[PDB]
Parts: C-alpha cells; sequence; structure tokens
C-alpha cells in the first residue's frame, strides 16, 4: 500500500558504544531493530538498558523486535524488554536460541512468541513486509533488516564487516544487498563503530595465520585472551591448535553459554576430543596445551592480572609461559593492559608482540562503510551505533559516496526523524535514557 508517514527514533547506540535499539514506525506500525544493553562507562558485574517508556505509551502498535546478531549489545537487552511489553521476537537461528538461553538463566517462564528468519524470509504486516540478509560479523547467524515501503527500503545494517576469507554461516549477500540497492532505498542506518579508522580492516586469514607463525614459536605453555563475543578468533586457535598437536582448555568448569550452545547447535569446527577440561590439563606437558581466557568487558585482561599475581581461583602462571593479547586495545582499556603486561613479566612469561600493523575489528573501517554505502545508494542516512565523533567520520563517508549532505541526519538518543512524504525533518523529541541495573 501507499504509505503516508515514517519515522525513525534511537533509543540506545548513538552517543555511545553498544546498546543497540533502533525504533522504526512506518505510519501506525512500529518495529524495534535491536534491544542491547551496554557495561557501564570506566567496575564489572552490572548493565545498563534503553528506556522503552515511548514504546511503552504506544505499545499497541509494536509489531515487534529483529535481533540482528546474538552479542549483548543486540539481544542484551531483550528479557527486561519482554517483561514490560509483549511483542513477537524475530532473529536467525542461533540469535534466537541465545535469546531462550537469556531468559532461562533469568529463570523467566514467561512465555514468548519467537520466529526464526532467514536472508530468504520476508515477514508480512498490514504496512509493510519486512526482509532480511546476511552480514559479515564477529559472531555467525548475523542479518540486516529491510523494511519496504512505498518511499523505498529502510534498512538496518546490524554491526557488520566485510571480510573477504569468511564465507560460512559469515558469508556476506553480496546479491540480495545489490537488489535492495536497485529496488530503492529510502533510508540506510549503518554501523559507526570504526568510521574513524581509514582503509580496511586486516583479513581474517592473514590475523590467523600471524597467529600461527608466533604460536608456532612457542616452546612452553601458551595462555591466549579472547572476548566471548569473537566466535571468529575462538574459531582460529581451535584451528591452530589442532595444527599444532595442542589441546585447547577454557577457564572454568563450564564452557560459556554463547559459545557452547553455538557449539552444540555445531557452529564451530572442532576435532573430536580437543578440547581438554580445565581438570586435566597438569596430566599434558606444559607444550601441548593452549588455555582461552574469555570475557565480556575487560574480564579478558583482569583475569590474566589474576593469572600473574598468583591469585586465580583457577589456574595461575608459571615462569616460562607465553602470553597472546588477542584484542584490540580501545582507549579505555590501555590502562589497565599496561598495567597487566608488568604483572605478566614479574611472573616471568613471554608476552608474545601484538603486530602493529594488524587492524583486527568487527566492524568496517572507512572503506568498507563505503562499501555498504555504494551498494545500498540510500537516499536519507542515519549513521548509529557510535559516539558523536563516529557518527560524524560515517556520515562524511556518506557524503563522498555521492548521499545528499542536507539527507544526512546525526541524532543523540531520542531524536526523531519524520517524513512527511515531502520533506524530512527533525523535529521532535522523546523520551530515552540510561537505566541501571
Ligand atoms: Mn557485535
Amino acid at each position: 500500500k501507499k504509505n503516508k508517514d515514517i519515522r525513525i527514533i534511537p533509543l540506545g547506540g548513538v552517543g555511545e558504544i553498544a546498546k543497540n535499539m533502533y525504533i522504526v514506525e512506518v505510519d501506525d506500525e512500529m518495529f524495534m531493530l535491536d534491544a542491547g544493553l551496554m557495561f557501564p562507562e570506566d567496575l564489572g558485574v552490572d548493565i545498563v538498558i534503553p528506556d522503552i517508556q515511548y514504546v511503552i505509551e504506544n505499545k499497541e502498535r509494536l509489531k515487534g523486535i529483529f535481533l540482528t546478531h546474538g552479542h549483548e549489545a543486540a539481544i542484551g537487552a531483550v528479557s527486561y524488554v519482554l517483561e514490560q511489553i509483549d511483542a513477537p521476537v524475530y532473529g536467525s537461528k542461533l540469535t534466537i536460541a541465545l535469546v531462550k538461553e537469556a531468559m532461562k538463566a533469568r529463570n523467566i517462564k514467561k512465555k514468548v512468541r519467537y520466529y526464526t528468519v532467514n536472508h530468504d524470509s520476508i515477514m508480512r504486516f498490514k504496512n509493510v513486509n519486512v526482509s532480511f540478509f546476511n552480514t559479515t560479523h564477529s559472531i555467525p547467524d548475523s542479518l540486516g533488516v529491510c523494511i519496504h515501503t512505498s518511499y523505498g527500503s529502510i534498512v538496518y545494517t546490524g554491526e557488520f564487516k566485510f571480510d573477504q576469507s569468511l564465507h560460512g554461516h559469515y558469508a556476506p549477500d553480496l546479491k540480495r544487498m545489490a537488489e535492495i540497492g536497485d529496488e530503492g532505498v529510502f533510508a540506510l542506518i549503518s554501523d559507526s563503530t570504526e568510521a574513524e579508522k581509514p582503509g580496511y580492516n586486516t583479513p581474517e586469514n592473514i590475523i590467523e595465520h600471524h597467529m600461527y607463525d608466533a604460536f608456532a614459536k612457542v616452546k612452553g605453555r601458551l595462555i591466549v585472551s579472547c572476548y566471548a563475543s569473537n566466535f571468529v578468533r575462538i574459531q582460529q586457535v581451535l584451528n591452530i591448535a589442532s595444527q599444532l598437536n595442542r589441546k585447547v582448555s577454557f577457564l572454568g568448569r563450564s564452557l560459556e553459554s554463547s559459545f557452547n550452545i553455538a557449539r552444540k547447535m555445531g557452529y564451530f569446527d572442532i576435532p573430536k576430543d580437543l578440547l581438554i577440561p580445565i581438570n586435566e590439563v597438569e596430566n599434558y606437558p606444559k607444550n601441548e596445551v593452549i588455555i582461552i581466557a574469555t570475557g565480556m568487558q575487560g574480564e579478558p585482561v583482569e583475569a590474566l592480572s589474576q593469572m600473574a599475581r598468583k591469585k586465580h581461583k583457577i589456574m595461575n602462571i608459571e615462569e616460562g609461559d607465553s602470553i597472546f593479547l588477542a584484542i584490540t586495545a580501545s582507549a579505555n582499556m590501555e590502562v589497565i593492559i599496561a598495567d597487566t603486561l608488568n604483572e605478566l613479566v614479574r611472573a616471568g612469561a613471554h608476552i608474545i608482540p601484538n603486530n602493529k600493523k594488524i587492524h583486527a575489528s568487527s566492524h568496517g573501517c572507512m572503506e568498507e562503510l563505503k562499501m555498504m554505502l555504494n551498494i545500498m545508494k540510500p537516499e536519507y542516512f542515519v549513521p548509529v551505533q557510535g559516539e558523536f565523533k563516529m557518527q560524524i567520520a560515517h556520515a562524511k563517508l556518506a557524503a563522498e559516496t555521492g548521499v545528499a549532505p542536507e539527507k544526512i541526519f546525526l541524532v543523540e538518543k531520542g531524536d526523531v526523524i519524520s517524513y512527511n512524504g515531502k520533506d524530512m525533518i527533525l523535529n521532535e523529541k522523546v523520551q530515552s535514557g540510561n537505566i541501571l541495573i
């Protein structure tokens, strides 16, 4: 049908990192794109979520919740949303499997209407059709969202990248993206996390090969520090462990929720009886094991500080152990890294150097964001998922790719972008904020 009004409203993910949540309204129908949390600005063990009081005041029109990927930045606030509102949850195979976990983990029995979607799904509503396309990210079964209106598509990319080595459940949809482009994009909502970094990311194959060559020189025990969110990195050391006749052991007695669900669903490639439990590590010589230390915020680095300063509940460093920090150093956590480096050197461990000519990220750098802009060729553009400078960087790339400058909108949380059908205006503000927990 001919649509009249379009509204686009960020309640999270702008003027901050993480906590994606973008409200889109087409006439009398509202769609919530992602529902993320955020860890509180520079103490662990607590979470922040968006203020959905605007959604609650218009709860009769919320036709669903669409989840791009299974990161806490996309699904971390779903449970809390669902306490206050009943509405159907759309996501990929994995994304849904993990939302279910998050619910069971908070001992919530309330039944939820789930729909598993894929890149061939076309979910039909009264005014609009929602479709999807595959994106490349650090977690598999990531999707973009496309809301078909008569003014054209409203595309939300989620978090995404363009990597030439990832080709599985990480493969991008060059073709349906190119289709979305021609059909015509009204508005593109894209991830500005690394819009400041020029050029491209380092391909994951290259990062893996660099890790291998370094890990091949280690004559004693090896400990690798990951984010739990970065399934690609996890996967990579598993590959390497196999190729060096080593075995892998995660910190703790139980494997991490996300990883273990995805493993059980067959997302990872793990040769049989490669994982040794943390119980049975002393049994094998130093040179036959990689220990993987995962975490959420800075826990990965916090964990190494305990393992060196001997005070780790589970296992500690001994002299001769080699260490690898498989994370990028944001300025936030540049401090506690250097503190921890010292503590590791005191403990008498070899720090495997981080190659400075490598830039590793879940998110497209400048040229990767221009890749997505050149394929969608959007009329209007709205950079999200970043601080103010990050959104500005992305805005400039949009201009470069031929988007009209007057049609590029930088928005704080609660800003409302309306479309009468003639002009697009930012002539309203609504309720938004941070809700600690
Ligand atoms: Mn992500």
